[PDB]
């Protein structure tokens, strides 16, 4: 939905 959550997701 946003890019940090994004980034959080694939970590």
């Amino acid at each position: 939905h946003a890019l940090y959550a994004c980034i959080r997701c694939y970590a």
